[PDB]
């Protein structure tokens, strides 16, 4: 299937392929603490925004209800966060906080730094901006 | 949640959010012919590379084998392609592909390009291709 036709001129294709490659690298770099990007993002949102419910987290990360529930089942079964009553709030446990701190360090040092070096600082920044604009306005 | 911490400065996160929004718009625009992005891309590669096999289509698209087998069962069951002793587009496949390509270019990709600069769009395309190729 060597000829790409219009695929190699379509932004969505290139976006998807880049997204896939970055995920695969994330997974390898963060493997010592066994997080997917979404797992990492959730823990990271929980630690930065305590006392939020399961809906605020899922909606902020564009994850659908039954998908979010399944992912909470995994995180909670691993002892990384807890579901706990609202006067359905979510809290990191100590184990959560510890795996998160380690993950942040692997992500920055091992994964993000290499992507920035590949791209260069100006490109990286213009890329991040254009991506943010697609997400926000497209 | 509202504080985004490091998420808002991480490349992969922005990449994923951008990808999601683009896929969602694609689905909306190509909806008269009922194709996901990967379905379109499989039909397109088959059309452009007649006589190549399952495994080469899948590996060029970065699709694993059992996922690929499942997507061919759907495409074959819709009468869009046939497994024959290799993969072949049917006439109905070629007709839906042609229609799709138009909807993609006119309603979807054109709008994306207009949002960004024409120049910013070309540079985005090229940076994404670099990530896919080299990272
Ligand atoms: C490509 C696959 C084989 C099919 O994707 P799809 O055509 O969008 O099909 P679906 O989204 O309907 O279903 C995929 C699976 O996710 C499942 N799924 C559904 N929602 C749920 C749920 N809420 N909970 C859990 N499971 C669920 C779904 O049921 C299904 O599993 P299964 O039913 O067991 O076969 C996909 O599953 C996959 O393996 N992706 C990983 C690799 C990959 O994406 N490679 C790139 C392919 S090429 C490409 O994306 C092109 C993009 C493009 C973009 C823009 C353009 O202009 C041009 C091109
Ligand atoms: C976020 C979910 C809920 C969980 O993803 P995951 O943590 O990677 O976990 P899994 O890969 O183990 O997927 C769990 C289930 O989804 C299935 N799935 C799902 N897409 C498929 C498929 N294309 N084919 C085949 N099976 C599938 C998958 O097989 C499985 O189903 P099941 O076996 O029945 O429990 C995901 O499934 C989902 O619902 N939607 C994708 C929407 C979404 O990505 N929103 C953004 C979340 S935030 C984010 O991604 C951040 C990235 C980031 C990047 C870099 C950074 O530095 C920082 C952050």
């Amino acid at each position: 299937e060597l000829k790409m036709g219009e695929l190699s001129e379509l932004l969505g294709y290139a976006l998807k392929r880049a997204q896939l490659r970055v995920f695969e690298d994330f997974l390898h770099c963060v493997a010592p603490v066994q997080l997917t990007p979404a797992q990492f993002s959730v823990l990271l949102l929980l630690d930065a925004n305590p006392g939020r419910n399961q809906t605020e987290i899922a909606t902020t990360l564009g994850i659908l209800r039954p998908n979010f529930v399944a992912m909470l089942d995994a995180l909670e079964g691993r002892g990384l966060c807890v579901r706990t009553r609202s006067p359905h709030i979510l809290m990191l446990t100590d184990k959560g906080r510890a795996t998160l701190a380690r993950a942040k360090k692997l992500v920055a040092t091992r994964h993000e730094d290499r992507l920035t070096e590949l791209l260069g600082r100006d490109n990286r920044d213009a890329l991040l901006s254009m991506l943010a604009t697609i997400a926000r306005e497209f």
